RNA sequence: AUAUACCGCCAUCUUAACCCUGAUGAAGGCUACAAAGUACGUUAGGUCAAGGUGUAGCCC
């Protein structure tokens, strides 16, 4: 439901994304990964699609950022100081190509 | 004579933390082509034959 209004509309019982809103969203999301990156934060990509995960963990080593391709355990981010240690710095930006 | 004196030796019998979910209820938390989970006494016991320490008996 939620995704109704970015919908242009349906062909043939097939959803269609109005490309004109993904345009404004790619816009303002691109600008906030690009001033994050600038200060030096802390970048994640996340995809669970296991057809990308060859891909995505490349690209993150190409772009000095981070990549979980792999399955999410319990606590990574919300018990992430016991499972890196006390002092673990978590990321600042997290991109799901695949949510 | 006494282990029905003790030991020695045999035998009997009794005997942590953290993180999520449920609307923050009792409560719950797994799938690998992975979906929240990670960190001693007991006995009128035997044995003084390969071991000891005492205790009492008798002494016209
Ligand atoms: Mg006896």
């Amino acid at each position: 439901r939620f995704m109704e209004p970015y919908i242009f509309g349906s062909r043939l019982d097939h959803d269609i994304i109005d490309l004109e809103q993904t345009a404004t969203h790619l816009q303002l999301a691109l600008n906030f990964t690009a001033h994050m990156a600038y200060r030096k934060g802390i970048i994640l990509f996340i995809s669970r699609n296991r057809q990308f995960s060859y891909l995505i963990e490349n690209m993150a080593r190409d772009c000095g950022e981070y990549a979980h391709t792999r399955y999410f355990r319990g606590g990574m981010l919300t018990n992430a100081r016991l499972l890196f240690g006390p002092t673990v710095r978590l990321p600042d930006l997290i991109i799901f190509l695949h949510t």
